[PDB]
């Protein structure tokens, strides 16, 4: 059922191809794809176990599988598993973040962009993700904690309000913007509703202004990676144009391996467009995606929180024993310690839901470690490892007490090899600190 504008739009636009394009659209399946997570201990081989080693890899990211993620079992909960659209994958790879990089998701929820970038970036450097809708920052907020990130700053903020903050900070930034969605005709039916005509040209706008706001944060020689879930030229091929004529910027070439469709010259006015990605859902895997890659020239303006002495002393006692030693600053907000990157600005005047790593809470007389700590392990040989079963792991996110003999405390629990959680093991019974929001 698409709609008649949109029929006429691509009839003439795509010419002969617009029959095989209309029948993906109304015929075909929507792909359903996600990753496993390097950031994990053994990530791929507890993919490969508790999933399927037979799974097939996806077209357009390193560490994709095609198929669908249980969300209710394990490997997901301890964020072994992000499910993502295979074209999706594409505006993550294509950003191709490094270790140690300053690094922006401008448009972030509902995560899966920032989730490639911080796999990329392997806890080093500086990751802000920003959501403008409070709402979704939440949902964005907690699903960096689930995947195990300690280096990311999520922000609420629209694009605008961060540039004083943010002026010629950033060695790159993806902007996945808002856009007429004909890319997600298939999987959401909605999608369709909403569509007008008037839709490319509203969006095209809309563009214009997030990045405008975007180009401010970037170094000299920072890259802008630029995505739609959209077909339309107005929003792909002539934001590009616009960039390009606006703004000392080159397109970049987005090395891959899987062959994919390019953007078309026709359809802007600048020379290089084919050097930008196109994913066609008839041509190529997956729904819909235009991506580009830019480098910037141009040279950007650039214009308590300590612990207690108790918290001091309590901070030292817990990661002492549990073999812990912190990297970045270490600040409290409301009995919240966090772990913040070296690299983060003063965030004083910023919405910032989450502040690098938590660590976890004080309360009476007392620090409690975080699922956030749990959850971002990497070496189980140095920390204290209370083993579990799966059917403990289901009493445990059910939030139930489970028995084991012994008496050590504040304990890391791992199935097999996956960190899931916090535990405190006192006088033969485990205690439950799954967080109560997360139980079943």
């Amino acid at each position: 059922t698409l709609p008649q504008q949109f029929i006429k739009k691509y009839r003439l636009l795509l010419g002969e191809e617009a029959s095989d394009f209309f029948s993906a659209l109304e015929q075909g399946s929507v792909k359903k794809g996600f990753r496993w997570n390097p950031l994990k201990p053994a990530g791929l081989d507890m993919v490969q176990t508790y999933h399927s080693e037979e799974l097939q890899p996806a077209p357009y990211s390193n560490e994709g599988f095609l198929g669908t993620v249980n969300g209710k079992s394990f490997l997901h909960q301890a964020g072994y598993e992000y499910s993502q659209e295979p074209s999706a994958m594409i505006v993550g790879t294509a950003a191709a973040a490094k270790p140690g990089e300053k690094v922006l998701d401008l448009c972030a929820a509902p995560g899966g962009k920032s989730t490639q970038l911080a796999a990329q970036m392997k806890g080093k450097g500086l990751l802000v993700t920003n959501e403008i809708f409070p709402k979704r920052a939440k949902i964005l907020s907690e699903n960096i904690e689930r995947w195990g990130v300690s280096n990311a700053i999520v922000t609420n903020h629209a694009p605008a309000e961060l540039v004083p903050h943010f002026s010629g900070f950033f060695d790159r930034i993806v902007v996945d913007a808002p856009c007429s969605g004909e890319g997600m005709f298939r999987k959401d039916p909605n999608a369709i509703k909403e569509w007008t005509e008037e839709s490319p040209l509203y969006c095209q706008k809309r563009q214009q202004e997030i990045l405008s706001s975007a180009i401010k944060m970037l170094k000299n020689k920072g890259q802008l990676i630029y995505s739609t879930c959209t077909f339309a030229p107005e929003e792909n091929e002539e934001i590009i144009s616009w960039l390009v004529e606006n703004y000392p910027v080159t397109i970049e070439e987005i090395p891959l391996t899987q062959s994919v469709s390019s953007g078309r010259s026709e359809w802007g006015s600048v020379a290089g467009l084919e050097k930008t990605i196109r994913i066609w859902p008839h041509k190529d895997q997956g729904e819909g995606h235009f991506v580009a890659k830019l480098t910037f020239h141009g040279q950007n303006q650039m214009h308590k929180v300590q612990m207690t002495k108790e918290q001091e002393k309590l901070w030292t006692e817990f990661s002492n024993d549990f073999h812990y030693e912190a990297t970045g600053r270490l600040l409290v907000f409301n009995d919240h310690l966090w772990e913040v990157p070296e690299l983060a600005p003063s965030l004083d005047g910023l919405k910032v839901v989450r502040t690098g790593l938590h660590l976890g809470d004080f309360k009476k007389n007392r620090f409690e470690p975080s699922y956030a700590l749990a959850l971002a392990t990497k070496k189980i040989e140095n920390i204290p490892c209370l083993p579990i079963t799966q059917k403990e792991w289901q009493s445990y996110t059910a939030g139930e007490t489970f028995q084991r003999d012994g008496n050590q405390g504040w304990v890391l629990l791992v199935l097999d090899k996956i960190p899931v959680g916090f535990g405190k093991q006192v006088k033969g019974t485990v205690k439950n600190f799954f967080p109560k929001g997360l139980r079943f």
